């Protein structure tokens, strides 16, 4: 099965899912030259106020939180999408060292981790419909530095040493992702895929260019993860990043000057 070790890591994932290779796969570079600034995109609209978090999970590769998304309460909006996507979860990447963890790079520049805040466009009806369509997710890709905390991350951290093996979760309710945003919603914006397998290319990608910080008590929360089992050979759960995949016949777009 999947993973990010040697052997079982992104160069292996294309024999069990060929898209790996396709023609628009995610994560990519973004090269702030070349990215253009596009002024018919709208401001994103992030509707969380009603936001309805219900479980975190540790899956065997990251973390998540999930949501309640029967229901159009914690929402994405404008910006290059039409519609509405409404909020099914968020997770992270993360690294073994400050120097690496994204998935997204900065004119090749690595952050220590990369939130995913992940949507799917409510005209499919279901995450499983929306995921076999080209415009069915929006995942909001926000890049963590270390520095400051970031007090809204905290809760969360908190919660980590509970769910320190795979299939582990517990309760998370009453959780704001309204805390986890930076000052600015600025961002660029380019047609990509799911970063971890099945990597089907459905996803409307917006990162935003704005960090947050959080502080390095936070992230080594993070790296005591287990990608194991309870009961198994302890393996850290670090470096659960994809590499940056060729932009191919793409252009990415800035909502900003
Ligand atoms: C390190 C890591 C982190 C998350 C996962 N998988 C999941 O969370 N799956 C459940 C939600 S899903 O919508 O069904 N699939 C999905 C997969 C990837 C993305 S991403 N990384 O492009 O934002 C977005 C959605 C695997 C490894
Ligand atoms: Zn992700």
């Amino acid at each position: 099965h999947w993973g990010y070790g040697k052997h079982n890591g992104p160069e292996h994932w294309h024999k069990d899912f060929p898209i790996a290779k396709g023609e628009r796969q995610s994560p990519v570079d973004i090269d702030t030259h070349t990215a253009k600034y596009d002024p018919s995109l709208k401001p994103l609209s992030v509707s969380y106020d009603q936001a309805t978090s219900l479980r975190i999970l540790n899956n065997g590769h990251s973390f998540q939180v999930t949501f309640d998304d029967s229901q159009d309460k914690a929402v994405l909006k404008g910006g290059p999408l039409d519609g509405t996507y409404r909020l099914l979860q968020f997770h992270f990447h993360w690294g073994s060292l400050d120097g690496q963890g994204s998935e997204h790079t900065v004119d090749k520049k690595k952050y220590a981790a990369e939130l995913h805040l992940v949507h799917w466009n409510t005209k499919y009806g279901d995450v499983g419909k929306a995921v076999q369509q080209p415009d069915g997710l929006a995942v909001l890709g926000i890049f963590l530095k270390v520095g400051s905390a970031k007090p809204g991350l905290q809760k969360v951290v908190d919660v980590l040493d509970s769910i320190k093996t795979e299939g582990k979760s517990a309760d998370f309710t009453n959780f704001d992702p309204r805390g986890l945003l930076p000052e600015s919603l600025d961002y660029w914006t380019y047609p990509g895929s799911l970063t971890t397998p099945p990597l089907a290319e459905c996803v409307t990608w917006i990162v935003l260019k704005e960090p947050i910080s959080v502080s390095s008590e936070q992230v080594l929360k993070f790296r005591k993860l287990n990608f194991n089992g309870e009961g198994e050979p302890e393996e850290l759960m670090v470096d659960n990043w994809r590499p940056a995949q060729p932009l191919k016949n793409r252009q990415i777009k800035a909502s900003f000057k």
